């Protein structure tokens, strides 16, 4: 049904690859899940993932087109979005302000609101799920991958399992409390915070300490970098990073927050280069950590240095004549003889009065000096046509070529000079003979020898 | 004093590199020891290493030419041997027999005998120390690197420290007994054994168990591979792998052993392909185990098969030629004008009677049709010399070129045709005028346009 092309990204248990629907000629992203490596339970919950993704129809959410299981693999086929990660894109931009982060978060919150309205909680919102629709300027931000998403019943909370990514986990999930929609608003607070200053609100080498920080809500807004962030951006983060999920801002309420809905008078327009710089390192640390590592050694200076031997300039070593003959592309043979071949075919074409073959062997802009031109230079084949039509269209005539000389001037040019002697009969012969000295200038154009100019004397 | 070129090999605390003595023009191997990474004691014992290596003058031992210390490095400059390891070379050979292993061990024992006679014990004999003199057929085996070598006093034994390589360590060193020359004969027994069947006599993943095996002398000669080894090769190994160093064969006595001294009637001539095959794996396991510079790691193969193949970029046609612009002159040229330049210089050279410049612009084998040749084809410049010498060496004359046409036939060939009109005076002028139709065939040879043939009419 489909044809797989390049890989676009990975997880521990899936890869994503561009593919083409054979009979459609439409391109898609194939999420390819190795089902041999899943638990029975996670294999079974692919049914829930497939279902959630069909439900969700929103401009800021990538949708499922198809789901296929084979013996060792499951295939979830989605729309192709080609812009890559939002976070990678932010660091390649010429300008990045609070007003620009607000537009990112608004799109994310719109998507999340739509999930919540459909009874879907994502549970694992993180930078990797935030993709751009295309490489075009101002492409939309799109949610991708709902492999840990759950279905909820109205506003009812439950214990759906301990699932998520450490830095984005909500306090209620860490306390083992029944939970629901607010887990996604906590994760949006963490994402918003990273979008503003380029580093996460909660971080610790020790995962147990990290979780105590999260559960305590122990994040801060340190100077210098937070000093130029508006009070309203900080207010929205605070409302999202509220420890008690019953008191946490909802996606609907977040979208009405002035830093989002009154962006044009509230969100700062100042470029935040330090955010861009920190985010680069954040982005890089995210691509080293993972289940499988492509680099052989993890601890390598990322910056590099120049080695010795990088450029080499040698001296003028004394050399001899080195003509660069091209590699031959046909059966090996005598080029001189080749010229003799096309020349004999020329003489035979003139003798037979065959203007058709004479035209092929001559360039359309052929130059000519001949006694029939009375000292003038003739261009084209119109002039010799009069002799092909009248005279040569026919008593016995014998031609004889004497002392031929050939000059080869590269692969595509040659020149032959010879003496032509013609034996013929005039009226009631009386056999006669005539001499002429002829020069032909041949030139191979598109794999065919053609006369570009010729010269005749005494005829 | 020296110039360093390519790296030839390594240890943990040294690299070896080819170098050239600047003022000599002689090439050597530089052992470059990073003294910052040595213990005070091992730095100090470089004095002993330097001394031992100067003492040793033997055809099967690489000798020291120089020793230099800088602030962070010591340099021990030796003869360059270019054949690489004996062991690598054995596996690339077309034939390898007991008789060939006997010649290897004889060379090694000769070197070791010479050490022992000079009061030097190597202590760390292993495959890495066994180098070939050159890549020539039958190059000698040479001992290289004495960094763990010691000086002994006659036949006196002492405790010189626990030093060596695990698989080649003698029982007495492992028992912490005073020791001397026999430690090197134990290591030769281990090397000989590996030379015969391609695997070591003592091996264990657990180093403590390995040492108990060594101390017990618990090696064996298992079938099938030992079944075709002569009893005399086994006898020599047994004599060397004798646990009590007072009873172990000496280097002098080993050299008189029939498998060495009567090789031609004693050592088997049968090719041992299984030895060659095992030795390949032995050689490979030796090159993963330990290095200091970063080393790439291979991936185990996956079960069944993945599909795949070579990829070619696709497009509108097989090849491409930029955007679809209107088919017109994209950019202009001046080659036609170049031909006009050399042609005007030709006419001026003829007019001035300058045969010198006329010779340069003409090919030595120039072809010519002209009325002065009376219908004949003239080759060379001898014919026109008569006109340069006599006539043109001089009343007022004005030339006029009419209707010039140029055919470009590649980068290296061109042809120009034109009408030449000459105004002159005859005897007592009476101004006269003459017409001729001229064709020149130019060819660039070694960056210079030369006439290969020319044609003239009515002059």
């Amino acid at each position: 049904m489909y044809q797989l092309f390049e890989e676009l990204g990975k997880g521990a248990f899936s890869v994503v690859r561009r593919c083409v629907k054979v009979l459609a000629g439409q391109e898609y992203a194939a999420k390819i899940i190795n089902t041999k490596k899943l638990s029975a339970r996670d294999h079974q919950k692919l049914e829930r993932e497939a279902r959630i993704c069909r439900l969700l129809k929103h401009p800021n959410i990538v949708r499922l087109h198809d789901s296929i299981s084979e013996e060792g693999h499951h295939y979830l086929i989605f729309d192709l979005v080609t812009g890559g990660e939002l976070f990678e894109d932010i660091v390649a931009r010429e300008y990045y302000s609070e007003a620009d982060a607000s537009h990112c978060i608004q799109q994310i919150l719109e998507a999340v609101l739509h999930c919540h309205q459909m009874g879907v909680v994502h549970r694992d919102l993180k930078p990797e799920n935030l993709l751009l629709a295309s490489k075009l300027k101002g492409a939309a931000v799109k949610l991708a991958d709902f492999g840990l998403a759950i279905e909820v019943e109205g506003e009812q909370q439950a214990w759906f399992g301990f699932a998520g990514t450490p830095g984005y986990l909500s306090p209620e999930v860490l306390r083992k409390d029944p939970y629901g929609k607010p887990v996604d608003l906590w994760a949006c607070g963490v994402i918003l915070y990273i979008l503003l200053v380029g580093y996460p609100p909660f971080w610790d080498e020790d995962q147990h300490r990290l979780y105590q920080q999260i559960k305590a809500g122990a994040y801060d807004f340190p100077s210098p970098e937070w000093d130029t962030v508006t009070p309203e951006a900080k207010d929205l983060i605070n409302k999202m990073l509220t420890i008690n999920p019953s008191k946490r801002i909802t996606a609907a309420e977040a979208l009405k927050h002035p830093w989002i809905s009154h962006r044009s008078t509230v969100a700062s327009c100042m470029h935040r280069q330090e955010t861009v710089d920190c985010l680069k390192k954040f982005n890089a640390r995210r691509k080293l950590k993972g289940a499988i590592l492509t680099t052989m050694l993890a601890t390598r200076n990322f910056s590099g240095g120049k080695s010795g031997g990088n450029k080499k300039s040698d001296g003028v070593k004394e050399s001899s004549e080195s003509t660069n003959t091209t590699i031959e592309d046909e059966d090996t043979k005598v080029r001189k003889q080749e010229i003799i071949k096309v020349t004999e075919q020329l003489i035979e074409a003139i003798s037979n009065g065959d203007f058709e073959s004479y035209t092929k062997m001559c360039d359309p802009g052929m130059t000519a000096f001949e006694p029939e031109a009375l000292g003038n230079l003739v261009e084209g084949l119109d002039f010799h046509r009069f002799y092909f039509e009248n005279l040569w269209s026919s008593k016995p005539v014998h031609t004889t070529i004497l002392n031929p000389h050939i000059h080869l001037m590269g692969d595509e040019s040659a020149c032959i000079a010879y003496i032509r002697i013609t034996q013929y009969l005039d009226a009631g012969g009386i056999p006669r003979t005539a001499q002429s000295e002829e020069t032909r200038v041949w030139h191979r154009r598109d794999g065919k020898w053609q006369i570009v100019h010729f010269h005749r004397s005494g005829a």
